Formats: structure tokens, sequence, C-alpha cells
């Protein structure tokens, strides 16, 4: 185990799925690639310029957000189609530097240009240690008040905890941090865990 760090809760699905970034440089860098790739694939002339002529699973393409309408690096984790469109299949995409997923038409798809591949990903899947639902949606939405969820708020982190990920045959496995959340001011700190636990909404 090491020192804690500073991090802002970007995505969340549940306490026991959910994705957060380091607070630093690359953030600004994030702010700069998104404003850029907007920017760039608001084009139309870029858009074909970065046509995708194919699409595979785990292809990772320009995609926009539903929400703001912005241009986001994004990978392609499922494809399934409309019943009722044969023209349209949909592609659940996930967002890399922000770890949330969205049901995106696979027309809405571009080609990300290589030199958008430079900035590392920036989200980190987690979840939180030493507790276990008693999840409830409503233990969920708490857990996203609290954290502020793509509310910028920073956030400090220590690893607790661990839970080996499966790669290839006899390929290094990847280990996904069990980590604790906490809201530091002069009063103390905030221990998202230990509040979701007294609230009754998660066990010890």
């Amino acid at each position: 185990a090491g020192p804690s760090i500073e991090v802002y809760v970007s995505a969340v699905s549940s306490p026991s799925r959910f994705w957060v970034q380091f607070v630093g440089p690359q953030v600004a860098q994030l702010d700069d690639l998104v404003a850029h790739m907007t920017e760039y694939y608001s084009k139309k002339e870029n858009r074909e310029a970065h046509t995708l002529r194919h699409v595979s699973v785990g292809q990772v393409v320009a995609a926009v957000f539903r929400h703001d309408g912005r241009w986001y690096r994004a990978r392609v984790h499922d494809i399934r189609p409309n019943e009722f469109d044969s023209s349209q299949q949909v592609a659940d995409v996930f967002y890399l530097d922000y770890g949330d997923s969205e049901y995106v038409a696979t027309h809405e798809l571009c080609e990300l240009r290589a030199d958008l591949l430079r900035l590392r990903f920036q989200a980190m899947e987690c979840f939180l240690a030493g507790v276990r639902p008693a999840w409830h949606p409503q233990a969920v939405e708490r857990f996203e008040e609290l954290t502020q969820v793509a509310r910028w708020k920073a956030l400090v982190s220590r690893t607790c905890t661990y839970k080996k990920t499966a790669t290839a045959e006899g390929e290094k496995d990847k280990e996904i941090p069990g980590i604790k959340l906490f809201d530091v001011t002069d009063e103390g700190e905030l221990d998202v865990g230990a509040v979701l636990v007294a609230e009754g909404w998660a066990v010890a």
C-alpha cells in the first residue's frame, strides 16, 4: 500500500463499480483534448475524412456524448441491432476518460485520429472497500451525491484492498483497487463508505 492520492469521481454505476480520474496536469490536458476533438469532429469535412467504413468490438473511436453533444474517445464494448431500423445498429460505447457507458448509433461514430491516442486514458475503474450492499438504487444515488460525481469535486483516495482480473493464459492478472473515499477539510474528513454504512445502505 502507498500514500493517499487526489481523485475526481468521474463516473458511477455502483459503489462496486465506479470510475476515477487522477488529479493533476492530465486533467487540463484532458480538457484541451476534449475542446480540440469537439472542434475538429464538429466539422462535416473532418467527419467525412475519418468516416468509419468498418467497426469492431474493442475498437477505439471518436464518439459524441448524448448529454452535452461533445466528442470523446470511446471503446466499442458491444453491438446490437434495431428491430425497427435496419439502417441503424447501436453500439454500447465506453468513454475511456470518464468511465460512463452509453448506447450510440453506429452512424454517429467516426475514426479516432492516431495523434489523439497520445494521452493516457484517464478513467480508472475502482470499487469501494470494506462495504457490502444491504446494491439498492438510492444507495447508488446517495453515493453519487457524496462523491459529487462528474462535478469535479476533489476527494482523497486510499487503496485498502483489490480484486484480480483475468487476462490471457499466463499473462499477468490486472488489479482493480478497492479504495476508500474522503472529503477532507479543516473540520475533518468524510468517509463515504462509513456514511453509506451508517445510513443503513451498506454493511461493514
